[PDB]
């Protein structure tokens, strides 16, 4: 009974870290998980290793490319990031969901390998709001909102590879447009078969 | 730009009918609608023509058959039941999503005809319970009963065409199920890109 | 098996009417259903024979009497009422819920003839608010308004004897109180090892 | 105003754990609360003493079963668990129903002790699933996992000694039901007639 | 006390015809209603009189006119339409909160006599699905359909006007949009003072 | 684009602290944010610094005073509680609406400044039920209770003060309410205007 992979990407500003981690507190680890990635990134304030990410030097994560550790890793602005193969493969032979918050370079390299994984692509309402969103608490300088800005243009022109998109307006509406994908998708006629592997047997008797 | 059309099919017990008579409460005429069949066989009491079917003789449905005036037809529980194809033509082109209540032999017809088509099929939760529901008030005799249990699982043998199934235990869970798919796909990305178009090009410079 | 049957009972101007309806509109025919109690007084404008009430002659009614065919009757606001007996066995037999909305002294003849029936009273959140309800559209005398309030303060006197208070307050609320009872009946181990007999046998090797 | 005690029960690998934790976030301390257990088992990681348990060394329990700390204790899978007394009577005195997540035989006990306590036993929608939520990560022996399986087999033999049953399919649906439950409970007119005590004397005037 | 009076206005082709209804479906006569406008416009098929609107003969709305009948009038889409002042008060002083679907002109009108109406206005989400809504069913001709555009967007021209602002792109959120005003703003202080008047006295000592 | 200040007041034992708590666990932090008063009380088990407070000494506190630094001070049962105006206007000028869990005296000062922002008071649906939350676990003596209840008697006086009230009876109904505020004053006018800077443009054309 193999699970599903979901692809999550977005431009910083369009809520997605918020939208996946609400998801999952509604929801059980034997239907549906969040993938742990490996980043040489620094830990942020409140970030623990192992719940977050695992967190890596330079040289470490160059070992695990060589030896072939990983389903997909890419650069992003400035860091690199991955998702290790033997923890997804031996989650999603347990029938779990599996969400990977990754951007697009990663979501074309798992598209390849893993064909059945659905992608989202979160939208912000607009460019004002977008840009209102990057500018968090107001203290960066106009020079740094820019680069930000056009870091998010860049991730937004990738779109349309994604098989569902969501526009993250209202944070309601857009969580209940999360949690109705996964719940579409379950309701699907090769899953549905199985979970349901007769009930089914003993209707056509 | 075009609607979706979709094809819900049950055996009788299932509670297809009050499902989708519930969903279309709501919602808009511009967002969706059902397809009003033609068919050969009586109203019933309080059923108004063109409403719920379109009401013709055995002679007027089999001079329609002719004039190629179907996008299916079928033989269901002794009467014909036809889908005209002007008028779900008509509403798809006004961007309308088009309920289809037809059996597993229409499904077939309008799959062949219309590939983008998807189809929904609604099972009871066993064998006892679909009993319990065809009895109904109980004052049917045994052969009626039975003759209508045989065509409820002949009716379940073809679940397995088509794209969703839902097992309507629970009315209202069933209802969210419905209401569900029909979100879901209007969240994929063929339609969104349309749907937002406008917020897409600003977004991207 | 058996279905359970509910008493629900109320002063006017409590809004137990609406209740009753709105909650049959989210429940199929063979779940739930309100039982048509046969009554002397005239039919409303738009009010149906045998859907609302069975509507009778004062002489036609004391025959019925005569012949046993109440479960319970009584006289209330002017007017004869009675719960004919043989509908609610056929019903309650094919394992629907049945609704009986009856006066305090219909509920006590239902609890010494039924005493699994389960009952629900309905308050209105204040006295103040109970007045402004009964006053309704502000035309009736102070006379009229005088005798339906000494009425309601009348039924009122009885609600100890129900197994569930409901104080319809808030109109949505109440519904979903109504809606909540129903629901953890169902969820009671007689019924619930009944419904999932075969999921259970499995279970237990 | 005495509160209501709650049992839960459920095997391993029926989802009791999260469905008691997602029911507590949504109620205050003064409405809901869980009692927090003895036992001698080790500590998981993340767990802290006094919140989910007390934990105690063998000759610890030992002391307490012997002054008659527990208003009930047992044996389960290799450890020993109970609930002390002392906190559970001043939780309850203050009105707060009170939930105890314990096995079958912890029930028993409390039964007798608090015979107007609720019990509710959670299942698994089949065996299949059971077994894949207790395989978890999926990384133990065979043979580990049927003694695992031969656990909750145990367990579920029990059910019927239960008030309520819930079928844990769908996480969601079954949270709602034990909410449900719980609603309903508080519309109970015992309950009622107290905290609405006089709006009703009120009413009555 | 008094109810409050709202003014709902929109272009056609904005749902608010069907947002008004389903909104009145879940809510009680003593809470909320809707306005019986007169009207010189024909009956529409299956449209009852008294109930949707008074309809009247253009001689008979120009002597009501004459006698001050109503609280405002105004010509719209080729006819008249008016809301006449002793039901609006009647009803008010029960305590109901009453809507008055009316357009621009009447709800100017409105606000210079009742200053303390509430005022919503509601938008379609963009030019083009206004434009497909307006179509319909797409059998009208472009001068018919040219003609109603420039009507909408006349109309649209006087939203800065209201209170309140609802676009209506998704049905449900635009019924729980409207659901939303109502509820808060019968949370304001003045209201609520005096609904839980009692409750407030005593707890003051 | 400035955000609007929220005030919420309650004594204690109206659950107040709960219900903002669960209102931010469904926001964003660029759309709702509470915000972080300095305190000279103790922290409690739990309370990090910079979370719930800033912790200060005495003399700490008076130095802000005397700068300046407060937006609103005060003091509460024996300690110096505030609002530093520093972050608040940071937080206010990127959008963000901002809450304030504070006392009637900081409300009042919170007003004359801040003209634009919305208070919300909360009740407690009785004074037995007052009195129940009031005293907790149950362990204090009756004087200590007898104090709190008259502590909060004094700031139930103030409530006439507010825009909004809550009465805080059930918990979900209650933290509905408090979203509905927020959601309803998000659709005025103003507001809308503005996040929806021309769609508006758009259609008007
Ligand atoms: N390819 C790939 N991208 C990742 C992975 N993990 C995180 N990212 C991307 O890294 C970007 C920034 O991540 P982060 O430092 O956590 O900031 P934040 O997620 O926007 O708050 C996001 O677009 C992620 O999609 C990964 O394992 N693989
Ligand atoms: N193929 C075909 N079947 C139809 C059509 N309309 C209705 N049916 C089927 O014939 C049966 C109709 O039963 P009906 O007289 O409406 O009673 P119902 O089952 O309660 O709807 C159902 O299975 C419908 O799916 C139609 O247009 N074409
Ligand atoms: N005991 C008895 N009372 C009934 C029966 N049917 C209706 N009633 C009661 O008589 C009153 C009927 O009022 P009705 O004419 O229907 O106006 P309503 O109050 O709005 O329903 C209500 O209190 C009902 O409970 C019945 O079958 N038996
Ligand atoms: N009799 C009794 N059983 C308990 C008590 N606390 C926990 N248990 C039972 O111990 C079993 C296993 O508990 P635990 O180690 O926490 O694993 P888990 O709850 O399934 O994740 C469950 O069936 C509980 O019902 C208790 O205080 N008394
Ligand atoms: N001012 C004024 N306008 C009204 C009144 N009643 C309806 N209208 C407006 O006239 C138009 C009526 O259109 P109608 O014939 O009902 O078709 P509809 O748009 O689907 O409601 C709408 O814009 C209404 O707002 C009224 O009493 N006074
Ligand atoms: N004026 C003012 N009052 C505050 C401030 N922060 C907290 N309070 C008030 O202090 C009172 C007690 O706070 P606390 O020690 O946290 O207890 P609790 O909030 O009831 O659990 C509450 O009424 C708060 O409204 C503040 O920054 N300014
Ligand atoms: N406008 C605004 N966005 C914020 C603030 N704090 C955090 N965010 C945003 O919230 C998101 C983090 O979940 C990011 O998009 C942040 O920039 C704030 O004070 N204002
Ligand atoms: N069990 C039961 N089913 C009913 C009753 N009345 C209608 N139905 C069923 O309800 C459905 C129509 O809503 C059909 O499947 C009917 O057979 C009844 O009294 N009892
Ligand atoms: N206050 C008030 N109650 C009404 C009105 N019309 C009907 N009702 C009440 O609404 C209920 C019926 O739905 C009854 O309790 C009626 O008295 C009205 O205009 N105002
Ligand atoms: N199938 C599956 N169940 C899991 C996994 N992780 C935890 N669980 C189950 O989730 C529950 C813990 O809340 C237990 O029943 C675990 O066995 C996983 O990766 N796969
Ligand atoms: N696109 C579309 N709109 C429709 C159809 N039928 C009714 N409407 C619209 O739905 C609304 C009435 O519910 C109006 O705005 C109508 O123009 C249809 O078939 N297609
Ligand atoms: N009745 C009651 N209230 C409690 C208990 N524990 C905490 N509270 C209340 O819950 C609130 C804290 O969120 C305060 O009003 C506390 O007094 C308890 O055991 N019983
Ligand atoms: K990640
Ligand atoms: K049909
Ligand atoms: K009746
Ligand atoms: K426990
Ligand atoms: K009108
Ligand atoms: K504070």
């Amino acid at each position: 009974a193999q699970g599903t992979l979901y692809i999550v990407s977005a431009p910083s500003g369009a809520g997605k870290s918020s939208l996946i981690q609400a998801l999952l507190k509604t929801q059980p680890l034997y239907d549906t998980q969040v993938s742990v990635s490996h980043t040489t990134r620094q830990p942020r304030p409140g970030e623990v290793h192992g719940e977050h990410y695992f967190f890596v030097n330079h040289d470490e994560f160059k070992e695990m490319i060589s030896r072939d550790a990983f389903l997909e890793h890419a650069e992003v602005f400035g860091n690199y990031y991955g998702t290790s193969r033997e923890a997804i493969e031996q989650v999603l032979a347990t029938g779990v969901d599996v969400f990977l918050d990754i951007d697009w370079q990663g979501a074309q390299q798992i598209r390849q390998k893993m064909p059945h994984a659905r992608s989202i692509f979160i939208l912000p309402p607009s460019k004002i709001e977008l840009d209102r969103r990057l500018r968090g608490r107001g203290q960066d300088s106009e020079e740094v909102i820019a680069k930000r800005m056009a870091q998010a243009v860049a991730e937004m022109s990738h779109y349309a590879e994604y098989d569902y998109l969501i526009v993250n307006d209202d944070f309601d509406t857009a969580l209940t447009d999360l949690k109705t994908i996964i719940r579409a998708e379950r309701l699907r006629m090769s899953r549905q078969k199985q979970r349901h592997d007769a009930l089914i047997s003993k209707l056509l008797a």
